[PDB]
């Protein structure tokens, strides 16, 4: 019930791609390597496909199945058909306030829910938040960024086979410091002004040094390129959790405790 | 944050009605359940202290929070959240009938909810429609006034059968498991379609007793609304006699909640 489904290639009737399973239906498929086999990781690999599998929750993108082949390592999680965040609101038709509360609602459930079985994520961005054809969310790992094998066998010599906007200060030019849930915290702020500005931040900012050594010296989005209606609290939200010190800034169920009962006054 | 609040008498302003609604200076509306007051008595405080931090480690949307505990020389109080319209009979019970989109939500939320304390290590061992609450958006939350998994506060402290299941039925040795809480689930899933409690009320003698050993379950055709053929199949496996046949809250989950976006709501 609860361990890892070991899938094989020819289980699908047909590098991330939609995959076809022969009873189950449509999934997607993240082939993390493909080429000559080494049997002497498999082991450490499947233990982390099954440390994937732990972490089920609505709003957390659920691993469906691995193949683990001679040559060829896969993971199979579920279709979400209106791609990532950022896709969502770059989108024509305009996604209203009431679906965006719930958007950022429902990422701070799933990361809450993460914090609590002790997973740092690293890498919270508009492209790690994924979105169903209903508008609900949720949060993926499409970068390996909390599973170190998998990451290694994806960057490996004979596989034939990011943006720093998100990323909290103490991290920008410090590869040494160790991610902690208020690096986390600092990208939900940047992912909530995105939401609202419907766009990726820093558009004004000419060289990449330029931008960094900003942020790390307190530089932060735009309030005033929101052109739409963005609540005063969801401001004092962003503006709380992107804070220059972690300590200022709250945890998730922090963080649900004060938007939870805003969203269900205010934006529903 | 992160610690059980010891609270005092004095933060309060006033406690009007032992459960009573209670206004903390700082923080607002809560309720206050007084489990003892009298002559005081050390030698459980130690024990109490820690079942509190216990209850306090239970955060979840549709679990009813432990804002604080109040431990003093006579009174014994826990402090919990307020939920304006009551336990889930009450509001079944009500003039104004709940629709089907909200009876489905508080479905999920209580399996939701349900969930959080299994994966918690918490079986609950007395979960009914009493042990519901209900705010004001018709919200739910999973409460738990008998003091069921806090043994000292409810020793401290100090009858309905229709929501436990047969196994713990003529066997109090029977340890609970997740499927305990399952099958109540079931008859509270019969309560929410019935709107009224299951057996005809009738008192809880060996008769119904062993009826519901052998088999005897609440009367499916007592639901004169219109229930989905999803939610009938869904209450008969979950009240199954053999514990092993029963689904667990994240099976429930997984097939509930589709059926619940693409028909319910
Ligand atoms: C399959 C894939 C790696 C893409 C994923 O996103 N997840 C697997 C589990 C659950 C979910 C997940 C999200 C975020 C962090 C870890 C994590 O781990
Ligand atoms: C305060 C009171 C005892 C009434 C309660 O309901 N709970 C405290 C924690 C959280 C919540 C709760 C619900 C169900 C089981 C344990 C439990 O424990």
């Amino acid at each position: 019930s609860l361990n890892v489904i070991k899938m094989k290639s020819s289980d699908f009737l047909e590098k991330v791609s939609l995959a076809f399973h022969r009873t189950q239906g449509l999934m997607i498929m993240k082939t993390v390597y493909k080429g000559p086999n080494c049997i002497e990781h498999n082991e450490a690999l499947l233990e982390e496909a099954k440390m994937m599998n732990r972490l089920r929750h609505s709003r957390v993108v659920k691993l469906l199945g691995v193949i683990i082949e001679e040559g060829k390592y896969s993971l199979v999680m579920e279709y979400m058909e209106k791609g990532n965040l950022m896709h969502v609101l770059k989108a024509e038709m305009s996604t209203p306030l009431s679906v965006k509360g719930r958007i950022i609602l429902e990422i701070i459930e799933g990361m809450a829910y993460l914090h609590g079985k002790g997973v740092i994520h690293k890498d919270l961005k508009p492209e790690n938040i994924l979105v169903d054809n209903d508008f609900h969310i949720k949060i993926a790992d499409l970068g390996l960024a909390s599973f170190k094998m998998w990451s290694k066998l994806n960057n490996e010599e004979h596989n034939e086979l990011g943006t720093l906007y998100y990323m909290a200060p103490e991290h920008l030019n410090d590869v040494n410091a160790k991610p902690t849930e208020k690096s986390d915290v600092y990208s939900f702020a940047v992912v909530l002004w995105a939401i609202f500005a419907n766009k990726e931040p820093y558009e004004n900012a000419i060289a990449e040094q330029q931008l960094i050594m900003a942020i790390k010296s307190g530089n932060r989005p735009d309030v005033d390129d929101i052109t739409e209606y963005c609540p005063r609290e969801i401001i004092s939200l962003m503006k709380l959790c992107w804070e220059a010190n972690p300590e200022a800034r709250p945890t998730f169920p922090g963080i649900e405790e004060k938007f939870r009962p805003f969203y269900l006054s205010q934006l529903e």
